[PDB]
């Protein structure tokens, strides 16, 4: 039984390798029994898409930004607020830890069973027209963001305009002023294209959302006790063979994107941006069960 398992992302993407990595650990330590079989480059359907098939059971698994699901499982939101996290080292440690499996576990009142994070890095703002050295260069901008409550709410604190879009109708957004804006990764920034539309990479790094790799709850309640064990083991052996592999692309990319005439733009004061974006928390991550989450990160 090989499990279907989506993905926005090029059949190269470390994403996409993580998972078939995956699927030849769980191939080997179930004797044949389970697979998994990945579809890249969005053949499926956009990341919301692939949400909405999880849960009627019509796709197996996928790997998608846990922004996505900020609607959907409210608890997403303590990993995709600014400046949560320090760092990558602490990112991992958070998401390694406790508090990333109960993260996971959270998502099956909405039908899904979280089995791993992927790194996704640090997004940045890029912008089409001019750079962004500072907050005031961002007033009235439209940034496309992703299509969660908390993006909207995030970019609005910045002063500018969001326009919510899946990630694949972006690149033409920019192309044809539709937005001034977007924000993402090194690897995503290169292999989207979106820096031939936007070549003023301005380095806000203003959240570290990380991918979910999850399963339809329905197709996992089909499983035994022991073949849901050796999926998530797989799941989970597959994490540090992707950190590998995206540590190396985002200079790759970074490179990349460089020499082909990128302007890489610095921000000084980030301070002006953690102050400016704060009162998301509250807005977003204000309840009790969301608030003590948000804590026991910070505590990391
Ligand atoms: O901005 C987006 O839509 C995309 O950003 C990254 O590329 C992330 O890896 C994708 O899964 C998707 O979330």
């Amino acid at each position: 039984r090989d499990f279907r398992s989506a993905d926005v992302h090029p059949a190269d993407y470390p994403t996409v390798e993580a998972v078939k990595f995956m699927g030849k650990q769980l191939a080997a330590a179930s004797g044949g029994k389970l697979g998994v079989k990945v579809f890249p480059n969005g053949a499926l359907g956009s990341e919301k898409d692939t949400i909405e098939q999880l849960k009627i059971g019509a796709l197996d698994m996928m790997r998608i930004n846990s922004s996505p699901l900020n609607n959907f499982v409210p608890e997403t939101v303590a990993l995709c607020l600014p400046f949560v996290f320090r760092d990558t080292q602490h990112m991992r440690n958070v998401l390694d830890g406790p508090i990333g499996d109960e993260i996971l576990a959270a998502m099956e009142p909405a039908g899904l069973v979280g089995l791993a994070y992927y790194d996704s890095g640090a997004r940045s703002i890029y912008t089409v027209k001019a750079p962004v050295k500072s907050l005031a260069d961002l007033k009235g901008l439209k940034i496309r963001v992703q299509q969660s409550d908390l993006w909207v709410g995030m970019i609005q604190s910045l002063g500018a305009n969001p326009t919510p879009m899946p990630y694949g109708e972006v690149y033409t957004a920019l192309k044809t002023g539709l937005v001034d804006a977007a924000e993402n990764n090194w690897p995503s920034y290169e292999s989207s294209r979106h820096f031939e539309a936007a070549k003023f990479y301005n380095i806000t790094e203003h959240s570290l959302a990380p991918e979910v790799l999850v399963m339809s709850k329905k197709v996992w309640d089909t499983l035994s006790k022991e073949d849901q064990a050796l999926v998530r083991k797989a799941a989970k052996d597959s994490v540090p063979v992707m950190r590998k592999l995206w540590d190396e692309r985002e200079q790759a990319s970074r490179k990349a994107v460089e020499a082909a005439g990128v302007q890489v733009v610095t921000v000084a004061n980030k301070q002006e941006f953690v102050d400016a974006m704060k009162p998301v928390y509250q807005k977003f991550a204000g309840d009790e069960k969301l608030s003590s989450l948000v804590k026991r990160i910070q505590d990391t």
